[PDB]
Protein backbone atom coordinates (compact mmCIF):
# COMPACT_ATOMS: atom_id res chain seq x y z
CA UNK A 1 0.00 0.00 0.00
CA UNK A 2 2.99 2.59 -0.35
CA UNK A 3 1.69 5.86 -2.73
CA UNK A 4 3.20 4.61 -6.06
CA UNK A 5 1.41 1.21 -5.46
CA UNK A 6 -1.78 2.60 -5.34
CA UNK A 7 -1.53 5.34 -8.03
CA UNK A 8 -0.73 2.67 -10.18
CA UNK A 9 -3.55 0.72 -9.12
CA UNK A 10 -5.56 3.56 -10.36
CA UNK A 11 -3.94 3.39 -13.68
CA UNK A 12 -4.00 -0.28 -13.97
CA UNK A 13 -8.16 0.06 -12.67
CA UNK A 14 -8.71 2.47 -15.27
CA UNK A 15 -6.77 0.67 -17.95
CA UNK A 16 -9.09 -2.84 -17.08
CA UNK A 17 -12.37 -0.41 -17.74
CA UNK A 18 -10.38 0.69 -21.01
CA UNK A 19 -9.94 -2.99 -21.86
CA UNK A 20 -13.68 -3.68 -21.28
CA UNK A 21 -13.95 -1.67 -24.81
CA UNK A 22 -17.62 -0.60 -23.69
CA UNK A 23 -19.72 1.73 -24.95
CA UNK A 24 -18.86 4.32 -23.14
CA UNK A 25 -14.61 3.21 -23.18
CA UNK A 26 -15.37 3.62 -27.05
CA UNK A 27 -16.71 7.16 -26.86
CA UNK A 28 -13.88 8.19 -24.88
CA UNK A 29 -11.42 6.59 -26.70
CA UNK A 30 -12.68 8.84 -30.01
CA UNK A 31 -12.38 11.67 -28.03
CA UNK A 32 -8.90 12.56 -26.53
CA UNK A 33 -10.56 11.93 -22.57
CA UNK A 34 -9.32 8.44 -22.11
CA UNK A 35 -5.03 9.00 -22.73
CA UNK A 36 -5.77 12.61 -21.22
CA UNK A 37 -7.13 10.33 -17.74
CA UNK A 38 -4.71 7.62 -18.41
CA UNK A 39 -1.57 10.08 -18.83
CA UNK A 40 -2.65 11.96 -15.64
CA UNK A 41 -2.93 8.80 -14.11
CA UNK A 42 0.72 7.93 -15.65
CA UNK A 43 2.11 10.95 -14.20
CA UNK A 44 1.08 11.04 -10.65
CA UNK A 45 2.37 7.25 -10.38
CA UNK A 46 6.04 8.64 -12.13
CA UNK A 47 6.02 10.95 -9.59
CA UNK A 48 4.91 9.35 -6.63
CA UNK A 49 7.45 6.44 -7.50
CA UNK A 50 10.64 9.33 -8.01
CA UNK A 51 9.94 10.66 -4.31
CA UNK A 52 9.31 6.95 -2.94
CA UNK A 53 12.74 5.99 -3.81
CA UNK A 54 14.55 9.13 -2.66
CA UNK A 55 12.82 8.59 0.59
CA UNK A 56 14.58 5.04 1.08
CA UNK A 57 17.75 6.01 0.02
CA UNK A 58 17.38 7.95 3.87
CA UNK A 59 17.12 4.11 5.43
CA UNK A 60 20.33 2.58 2.91
CA UNK A 61 22.22 -0.57 5.12
CA UNK A 62 30.02 0.10 -6.13
CA UNK A 63 27.21 -1.80 -5.40
CA UNK A 64 25.46 0.75 -4.23
CA UNK A 65 25.87 2.22 -7.89
CA UNK A 66 24.47 -1.16 -9.70
CA UNK A 67 21.61 -1.15 -7.64
CA UNK A 68 20.65 2.18 -7.94
CA UNK A 69 21.10 2.05 -11.82
CA UNK A 70 19.44 -0.73 -11.84
CA UNK A 71 15.97 0.84 -10.19
CA UNK A 72 15.98 3.60 -12.62
CA UNK A 73 16.15 1.37 -15.31
CA UNK A 74 12.93 -0.22 -13.66
CA UNK A 75 11.53 3.09 -13.23
CA UNK A 76 11.71 3.70 -16.98
CA UNK A 77 10.68 0.85 -18.12
CA UNK A 78 7.41 1.23 -15.99
CA UNK A 79 6.66 4.73 -17.49
CA UNK A 80 7.67 3.41 -20.88
CA UNK A 81 4.78 0.98 -20.72
CA UNK A 82 2.70 3.09 -19.43
CA UNK A 83 3.41 5.62 -22.24
CA UNK A 84 2.83 2.64 -24.78
CA UNK A 85 -0.27 1.35 -23.77
CA UNK A 86 -1.29 5.23 -24.12
CA UNK A 87 0.37 5.55 -27.63
CA UNK A 88 -1.76 2.40 -28.58
CA UNK A 89 -4.75 4.19 -27.81
CA UNK A 90 -3.84 7.25 -29.61
CA UNK A 91 -3.52 4.81 -32.51
CA UNK A 92 -6.94 3.65 -32.21
CA UNK A 93 -8.10 6.40 -32.12
CA UNK A 94 -6.41 7.38 -36.10
CA UNK A 95 -7.75 3.84 -37.22
CA UNK A 96 -11.08 4.62 -36.76
CA UNK A 97 -11.38 8.23 -38.68
CA UNK A 98 -9.28 6.29 -41.75
CA UNK A 99 -12.69 4.02 -41.23
CA UNK A 100 -14.54 7.09 -42.55
CA UNK A 101 -17.38 6.07 -40.73
CA UNK A 102 -17.08 1.91 -41.48
CA UNK A 103 -17.64 -0.48 -38.57
CA UNK A 104 -14.85 -0.50 -35.88
CA UNK A 105 -15.40 -4.10 -34.98
CA UNK A 106 -12.32 -5.81 -36.15
CA UNK A 107 -10.24 -2.65 -34.77
CA UNK A 108 -11.51 -3.46 -31.55
CA UNK A 109 -10.67 -7.39 -31.47
CA UNK A 110 -7.47 -6.20 -32.33
CA UNK A 111 -6.95 -3.45 -29.78
CA UNK A 112 -8.20 -5.52 -27.49
CA UNK A 113 -6.03 -8.47 -27.95
CA UNK A 114 -3.06 -5.86 -28.28
CA UNK A 115 -3.83 -4.11 -24.65
CA UNK A 116 -4.06 -7.76 -23.16
CA UNK A 117 -0.15 -8.28 -23.75
CA UNK A 118 0.88 -4.78 -22.94
CA UNK A 119 -0.89 -4.83 -19.52
CA UNK A 120 1.06 -8.09 -18.88
CA UNK A 121 4.34 -6.42 -20.09
CA UNK A 122 3.23 -3.47 -17.85
CA UNK A 123 2.46 -6.12 -14.49
CA UNK A 124 5.75 -7.91 -14.98
CA UNK A 125 7.75 -5.16 -15.01
CA UNK A 126 5.50 -3.41 -12.11
CA UNK A 127 6.44 -7.11 -9.94
CA UNK A 128 10.41 -6.17 -10.92
CA UNK A 129 10.33 -3.14 -9.78
CA UNK A 130 8.48 -3.86 -6.69
CA UNK A 131 10.97 -6.70 -6.07
CA UNK A 132 13.47 -4.19 -6.31
CA UNK A 133 12.27 -1.71 -4.21
CA UNK A 134 11.73 -4.18 -1.48
CA UNK A 135 15.28 -5.36 -1.84
CA UNK A 136 16.83 -2.21 -2.36
CA UNK A 137 14.94 -0.63 1.15
NA1 LIG B 1 -9.11 -3.82 -11.24
NA1 LIG C 1 -12.90 -2.69 -38.14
Amino acid sequence: GQRWELALGRFWDYLRWVQTLSEQVQEELLSSQVTQELRALMDETMKELKAYKSELEEQLTETRARLSKELQAAQARLGADMEDVIGRLVQYRGEVQAMLGQSTEELRVRLASHLRKLRKRLLRDADDLQKRLAVYQ
